[PDB]
C-alpha cells in the first residue's frame, strides 16, 4: 500500500517540491491542466523523465562553450549540448541527470530572463582537477533549440538543446569545445521584476513525447505543489511560489517500490487533508499526478494551517474529493 | 514496523547518502565507532541535528564577511557565524539547515583543503535582490574556532563557529556585517594532490553536539557507514550515517513502539555470493557483524534485502561473504 507515502509531516515542512528543492508550503490547482516527466515516478515505479529523485549535481562532460562578446571579460558565460547526448546518465540520455525541465529563456547583458531556472556552478574541463575558477556562477539552465546562434525555447525533448548561460558576468569568458558543465541542482528563480505568479507555468515544462498528462476528471483538477523558493535579480539592486508536480518523498518512495497491485486506472488513492477548520481529500492517480476537488478554481491553497494527514484508500477517480475549507484558527 | 524503511532499491541505486547526496555504493565499518547528529534520524523519531531530512539550501543571513590578503581580488572569500546563531532555523539554532557537519580544515592559497567539504554559492546580502557576484565560488564549508584570525579545526559545536572560506580566488572580495552565505546543500570532497584519504569523513572530522548519542560496538556488531562516490575537485569516497529514505521515514513516522534500547531491526542482505545481516539501532545508527575488519562492502552485487525482525544487540549478526557478471 502507497499510504505510508504520504504523512503529516511530508506536509508540514519535511516536504520539498520535485523540481525546485523548496520547502513546500501550498497546494496549487491547474484547472488548464499539465504534464511532468522530470524527477517525477508513477505507480509502476517508472518515471519518463532524466533524473534520479534527488538534488544532487548537473554534470556534462561533453558540450561547447562560447561567448558573445566584443572582449573576452565581463562576458555572460553559454554552453550547450544536444539533448540525447548525456550518455553518462543511466536512467535516459535525454539530459544529465537533474538538468531542469523548463524551456529556456533568451536574454542579453545587462538583463536577466524572466522566470528563469538558475543554478550555480560553472564550465569544467573532464581532464581538470577544477572547474575553470573564472566562470563559477549563477547559471540560466533550460532546453532550446538552434543553439548557440538563434536560441529559441522549447517544451519537446526530441531535437532539443540543453543549454546555460550565466545571468552575471563572468570575469573571463571561454570557447572551449568541448568542454563539460556542473552546476548544482537545487535551483533559484531568476525575476528582474517582483511577479505574482508561479513558476514554472504550465507552457514552460519540458516533457518528453511519451509523457502522459494530467487533465481535469469530473470536479477533480490536477494540482501542483508551491514551495518557497529564492528569488534572484538585478545585481547591485536593491531586494513568489515555485511549483513542482509531487513532493520529493512521495518521488522517492514511488522510485523505491512497484505499486502496480494497490492501485487501477480509474482510481485515486485519497488522503485527507485536516486543517485547524475544515478538510479536503487529494488524489494521486496511477500516473504520479495529485488532484484536489477544486474544480475551476485557481487560488492557492495555504498550508500553513494543515494539522493532519491521513490515508483514506483507493477510490474512483470520477467521485468528487472532498473539499470542505471553512481564515484563521488558533483551533 | 521500520521493515519497509529499508529495501533493495534503496542500497542499489535510488539511495543517496545523508552527508554528500551521492550515489551509496558500499558498507564501510568503523571498528572505533562514530557519533553523526546532522540529517540523522532517531526510531523515535527525532535528530540532534540542525538539518532537516533532506538538501535544504544552506542560508544563514546574519554572518561577516571578510577576505584576507594582498588586494581585494583574487583573495580568498571568507563567512564566518558563532554556532548558535541560526535564529531562523526552526531545528536547532547550532547552525543553518544543510550546513555540513564537519571540521574546517585550515589552508592557504594556492592550496585546497584536504578531505574539505566544499559546495558552490556565495556572499548575499539580505537587502540585495541578488549575491555580489564577484563572490560565486566553491567554498570549503566547516565548523572552526578562532575566526577569523586564527582557524582551527573543532569537532564540538559548543564554542565553535561556522566558517566558509573560498577554495578557489574570488574575482572581487567582500567586506560586509551583516551578511549572509547562500550555498548549495550537496557538497563535493576537495582532494589535494597526494593526501590520498580513503573516505571522507573519518570518525575524528564529525561536528557534533555535546547531546548526541555515541555509535559503538556492540559484541561483535560493529557500526558502519555508507560510502557512495561524490564528484571530487582538487577512487575517493564519501560517507554518511544513513541512507536518506531511512532518515526521511524516520522523520515521516515515530518507531518508538517497535524497538526497545538494546534491540536492533535486522534486515538479511543477500549477495551475489554470500549474505550479511544488518541492523539498526534505537540511536538511528547502523551495524554489522564484521568485528575488527574495515573492509568495504560492494553494494553493486547486492540481489536482495528482507526483514528479519527485532534481535538483541549483543547477539551476533551473521556476515558470510573477486568479479563476477554473474
Amino acid at each position: 500500500s502507497p499510504a505510508g507515502l504520504l504523512t503529516t509531516p511530508v506536509l508540514t515542512g519535511v516536504g520539498n517540491d520535485n523540481r525546485w528543492n523548496g520547502q513546500i508550503v501550498r497546494l496549487q490547482p491547474v484547472p488548464g491542466g499539465f504534464s511532468t516527466c522530470n524527477r517525477h515516478w508513477n505507480l509502476n515505479g517508472s518515471t519518463y523523465g532524466w533524473s534520479s529523485p534527488r538534488f544532487a549535481d548537473i554534470d556534462h562532460r561533453r558540450g561547447s562553450a562560447s561567448y558573445s562578446g566584443n572582449s573576452s571579460t565581463n562576458v555572460l558565460q553559454f554552453w550547450y549540448a544536444n539533448a540525447g547526448s548525456a550518455i553518462d546518465n543511466p536512467i535516459s540520455q535525454v539530459a544529465p541527470d537533474g538538468f531542469p525541465d523548463m524551456s529556456f529563456v533568451p536574454f542579453n547583458s545587462p538583463n536577466i530572463p524572466t522566470a528563469g531556472w538558475v543554478g550555480f556552478g560553472g564550465i569544467w574541463n573532464s581532464n581538470n582537477g577544477a572547474p575553470a575558477a573564472t566562470t563559477v556562477q549563477a547559471y540560466e539552465l533550460g532546453f532550446a533549440t538552434g543553439a548557440p546562434n538563434n536560441l529559441q525555447p522549447t517544451t519537446n525533448t526530441s531535437g532539443a538543446q540543453t543549454v546555460a548561460k550565466s545571468i552575471y558576468a563572468v570575469v573571463t569568458g571561454t570557447n572551449q569545445n568541448p568542454t563539460g558543465l556542473f552546476v548544482m541542482a537545487s535551483g533559484v528563480i531568476s525575476t528582474p521584476n517582483a511577479s505574482a505568479t508561479y513558476t514554472p507555468q504550465p507552457d514552460r515544462i519540458v516533457t518528453t513525447p511519451g509523457t502522459p498528462a494530467a487533465a481535469p476528471v469530473g470536479k477533480n483538477t490536477p494540482i501542483m505543489f508551491a514551495s518557497v523558493v529564492r528569488r534572484t535579480g538585478d545585481v547591485n539592486a536593491a531586494a513568489q511560489y515555485g511549483t513542482g508536480s509531487q513532493p520529493l518523498p512521495v518521488t522517492i518512495g514511488l522510485s523505491l517500490n512497484n505499486y502496480s497491485s494497490a492501485l487501477m486506472p480509474g482510481q485515486f488513492f485519497v488522503w485527507q487533508l485536516t486543517f485547524a477548520s475544515g478538510f479536503m481529500e487529494i488524489g494521486l492517480s496511477v500516473d504520479g499526478y495529485f488532484y484536489a476537488g477544486t474544480e475551476a478554481s485557481t487560488t492557492l491553497i495555504d498550508l500553513t494551517e494543515l494539522i493532519d494527514v491521513r490515508p483514506v484508500g483507493p477510490r474512483p477517480s470520477k467521485s468528487t474529493l472532498v473539499f470542505n475549507l471553512g481564515g484563521f484558527s488558533y483551533v
